[PDB]
RNA sequence: UGGUUGUCGUCAGCUCGUGUCGUGAGAUGUUGGGUUAAGUCCCGCAACGAGCGCAACCCUUGAUCUUAGUUGCCAGCAUUCA
């Protein structure tokens, strides 16, 4: 935790005052997070995840900030989960049935590549379908398998993910968020007080969630 | 009066499903940054996708191939006014 710079929160000027129950002192116009709480928070979350994984849950890892794109992919894949690391599509869950059309289409344009319909009707048509396979292999690349609604989210910087958070909260699905000092901690069900704006920081905290999925898999 | 004629005939962009925002009328999608002859296309983006119109569909022509060689063709052979 001290290792990565988790403790190091954001600037003092642009903070959420609902956060100071996880803040421990400032330095150089920047709040610092009390890791003692994070210890006891990462705890509850590890438990929460593993209590959800063994039920038969699915977790979506939503981190489209530059610092958390690789982590979210790699860590979701490691724990055979889902993820969004490019853009959360307005209505991923609230309009899931429409996103289920594209989760189809994509797989079907992938089947056209397999069976052999890309040397039948070529010219404009196959260029079109490949460039459409790629739009769907950018945006729906991680929820590609997601069959039923995710049963919890793992959001990173829930201020960038305002739109993810509000879909989750609409459908009464919990949200395990890595919250900074500039984040409303009431939206998030399982808060994890940490820096989200460092790559090492995220990469550590993301790992432990996927660890709890793999610990119930064993 | 029917019907048929002249005469404002391309000239402009319109919408939907689901989702979301709004008490609501509404909004978004379809305001953004480029780009195109364009009602174009790509990137965006709380939207994700689609429809209509446009264009196409029908007819004609430019290249080629396959099938069909007769009453059409004669290159290469016999004839010859042909």
């Amino acid at each position: 935790l001290l290792e990565a710079g988790v403790h190091f929160g954001h600037q003092t000027r642009r903070w959420n005052p609902k956060m100071k129950r996880y803040i421990f002192t400032e330095r150089n116009g920047i709040y610092i997070i009390d890791l003692q709480k994070t210890v006891k928070k990462v705890e509850e979350a590890y438990n929460f995840t593993k209590n959800l994984a063994a039920e038969g849950g699915k977790i979506l890892f939503v981190g489209t900030k530059k610092q958390a794109q690789d982590s979210v992919k790699e860590e979701a894949q490691r724990s055979g989960m889902y993820y969004v690391n490019q853009r959360w599509l307005g209505g991923t869950l609230t309009n899931f049935e429409t996103i289920q059309k594209r989760i189809k289409r994509l797989k079907d344009i992938e089947k056209m590549q397999e069976n052999g319909t890309f040397d039948v009707l070529p010219k404009k048509e196959v260029v079109q379908l490949k460039k459409e396979l790629e739009r769907l292999e950018k945006f729906l690349g991680g929820i590609k398998d997601m069959k039923d609604l995710p049963d919890a989210l793992f959001i990173i910087d829930p201020r960038k993910e305002r739109i993810a958070v509000a879909e989750a909260r609409k459908l009464n699905i919990p949200i395990i968020g890595i919250v900074d000092t500039n984040c409303d901690p009431d939206e998030i069900d399982v808060v994890i007080p940490a820096n989200d704006d460092a790559i090492r920081a995220v990469k550590l905290l993301t790992s432990k969630m996927a660890d709890a999925i793999l610990e119930a898999k064993q």
